[PDB]
């Protein structure tokens, strides 16, 4: 590794993860699930009516935004996004214990799988639960790619299990 590819680890955090994995669109678009979705992966709601999902925005944002959005006001989202996936983790008692248990780069893993699908969502993941408790990396990256989640979407989640098997940030390398 260079002193550059050293340095690499420095520059990815959740924030340049979930950038990656999301992407930033400034309007209103359907996610690969065809939900309305804006800025980085915040979905604004599961209603197919694009009004309710308006609806939602300018509540989200404070303002008449009719569909559209800047990229300040994208990121200010993004950080309440991440920060609400966080604060959910923690308060759990299923999930708190095995993102203690990650080191860092895993529980930003975590953090991503949790703003993608949910507390509830990702609690239900028994098995992969206790297999990152364990460590067994190899067979929860397998079990991950077993679900819906991973598999109605893959180019989303792909980067995610990747993490999940080598705790190192190489997926996110070289886009
Ligand atoms: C299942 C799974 C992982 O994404 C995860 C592990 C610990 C806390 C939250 C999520």
């Amino acid at each position: 590794p260079t002193t550059e590819n050293l340095y690499f680890q420095g520059s990815m955090n959740i924030f340049e993860m979930l950038r990656i994995d999301e992407g930033l669109r400034l309007k209103i678009y359907k996610d690969c699930e065809g939900y309305y979705t804006i800025g980085i992966g915040h979905l604004l709601t599961k209603s197919p009516d694009l009004n309710a999902a308006k609806s939602e925005l300018d509540k989200a944002i404070g303002r008449n935004c009719n569909g559209v959005i800047t990229k300040d006001e994208a990121e200010k989202l993004f950080n309440q996004d991440v920060d609400a996936a966080v604060r959910g983790i923690l308060r759990n008692a299923k999930l708190k214990p095995v993102y203690d248990s990650l080191d860092a780069v895993r529980r930003c893993a975590a953090i991503n799988h949790v703003f993608q699908m949910g507390v509830t969502g990702v609690a239900g993941f028994t098995n992969v639960l206790r297999m990152l408790q364990q460590k067994r990396w190899d067979e929860a990256a397998v079990n991950l790619a077993k679900s819906r989640w991973y598999n109605q979407c893959p180019d989303r989640a792909k980067r995610v299990i990747t993490t999940f098997r080598t705790g190192t940030w190489d997926a996110y390398k070289n886009l």
